[PDB]
């Protein structure tokens, strides 16, 4: 069963712009393009969250159906974020698994006042350099 | 499984299912089905999305500066950017998970529309992504 990362690979092949299979340093125009796509998708999510917060400040009780535009824009952001990893030739699932393992290890840490999970004493970061080296050879 | 099961090798978890595991582990809200959020949850999700976006941008800028000055970039030089892009995935999935919205279901519908459009400009009979229908269907699962 395909992953969302593999879906992006299929999409790029379908638009005739097949992407490398292994990590590949990109030309500058590729980085600038991916940055623009990330910024526009981030701005759409940001605007929608501000929009929902303003409705709540007005006293409206949101329903689940009110969440459809935000869910759509969040998925569009996933699309362009996976898309950036795919055009770099970087297996997003392998990097994500490393990041996830180093996030589960934060469970014993304290929380910030806004709810952000913080790092416990002694915590050590994900080793994404090692994942990249793993993907680069085989 | 039952006494007849002689092997059990499940499909690996999706990245969306990983966010559910993380939020369970840290005691954060992770509803099974779509759930309107308190404003405090929306504010946190915004903060994490802004923070992760800023970190990605910082790493893209570092790469552009190094290659501008002639540096030969190896695959290993992409590791900070890849880490920050994975963090951005993480908090984007994380917002969908805290809303009780199956990110894989929503992504699959966005992908269906995007992949369909690539076979056309739109092909005949093209249907845009119907995320509203996905959330309704998730409510009745
Ligand atoms: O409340 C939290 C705190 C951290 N993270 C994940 C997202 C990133 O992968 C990474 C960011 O953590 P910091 O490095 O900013 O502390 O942890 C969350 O998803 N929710
Ligand atoms: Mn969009
Ligand atoms: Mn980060
Ligand atoms: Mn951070």
């Amino acid at each position: 069963p395909p992953t969302n990362a593999e879906r992006l690979h299929e999409f790029h092949r379908a638009i005739g712009a097949a992407t490398p299979e292994r990590p590949t340093p990109p030309p500058p125009e590729l980085l600038r393009l991916r940055q623009t796509l990330l910024d526009e998708a981030s701005a759409e999510v940001r605007a929608e969250i501000d929009h929902l917060l303003a409705r709540q400040a007005a006293g409206e009780a949101l329903s689940a159906g009110d969440l459809a535009p935000l869910a759509h824009e969040l998925a569009d952001l996933l699309y362009v974020t996976y898309g950036a990893l795919d055009q770099l030739g970087i297996d997003a699932d392998a990097v994500f698994a490393e990041v996830h393992r180093a996030n589960l290890s934060k469970a014993s840490g304290p929380r910030r006042a806004d709810g952000k999970q913080l790092k416990p004493e002694g915590w050590r970061p994900a080793d994404v350099r090692g994942v990249i080296e793993r993907l680069q050879h085989a």
